[PDB]
Order: C-alpha cells, then structure tokens, then sequence
C-alpha cells in the first residue's frame, strides 16, 4: 500500500519552506542554510516497519515507524513531539502533536514525482522531490 513511496529522492523544488520554518520557531540562521540545502529522503520497509531517512549537508534525521501506531520523534529543528503516520486517501500523512500544537507532513505521489506539503499555523510549504535510480 506505500510501495510507490519506497526508495531514495531528491529534492527539486521547494516552496514556503522559510514560512513553515519561522512558524515553528527556528532561528534566522537556520533557516537561512535550510533554504539553500537539498535534502535526499530515503523510504524502506521491512515488514510493517517504514524507515525515512533525511540526509544532507546540514542535518541529518532518521525515524522508524509501523503505520497507524503512534511513536516518539525528535525532530531536525529539536521539537520533542507524538508522531503517527498513515495512508489516507493514497497519501503517506504524518501528524505530528507537541504542546497542543501540530503540523502535518503529507506526502502524494503526482506524476511520478513526490510532493511533500508541510502546514503549520496558516504556512503551508510544497516541496518536490524525484526518484533516484
Ligand atoms: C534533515 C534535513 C534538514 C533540513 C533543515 C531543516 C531545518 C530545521 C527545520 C525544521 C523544521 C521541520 C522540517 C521538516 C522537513 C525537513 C525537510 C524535508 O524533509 O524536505
């Protein structure tokens, strides 16, 4: 069922990154090397564990997760939050929680290429990522 999400992307295009960021608090400088970084997100499955991984030259993530069961996430900008990730209509959706606030991390495939769209408060933020071979 996530299968067409499996494998190694790169990022392309990004949109309202800054927004999403200074609605979540992070520093200037932060944001300032976020928005000239080009992460490669990583998805595998083993059974019904997912592990996405997010690499780049300025921070590194990695969670593992089975669909539908919550678990605890650490996140790049050092947020201590209750993830759960699903499919809902075809889409991976990641909700986050943390001090009564969340944002969602929605993943959707769109002619091959991955489109992750990120909202916090009233940011939303696209950013498009293509497969590696
Ligand atoms: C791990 C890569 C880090 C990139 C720099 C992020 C700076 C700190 C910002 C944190 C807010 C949360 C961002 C979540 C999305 C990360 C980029 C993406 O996966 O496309």
């Amino acid at each position: 069922m996530v299968d067409a999400f499996l494998g190694t992307w790169k990022l392309v295009d990004s949109k309202n990154f800054d927004d999403y960021m200074k609605s979540l608090g992070v520093g200037f400088a932060t944001r300032q090397v976020a928005s000239m970084t080009k992460p490669t997100t990583i998805i595998e499955k083993n059974g019904d564990i997912l592990t996405l991984k997010t690499h780049s030259t300025f921070k590194n993530t990695e969670i593992s997760f089975k669909l539908g069961v919550e678990f605890d996430e650490t996140t790049a900008d050092d947020r201590k939050v209750k993830s759960i990730v699903t499919l809902d209509g075809g889409k991976l959706v990641h909700l986050q929680k943390w001090d009564g606030q969340e944002t969602t991390l929605v993943r959707e495939l769109i002619d091959g290429k991955l489109i992750l769209t990120l909202t916090h408060g009233t940011a939303v933020c696209t950013r498009t990522y293509e497969k590696e071979a």
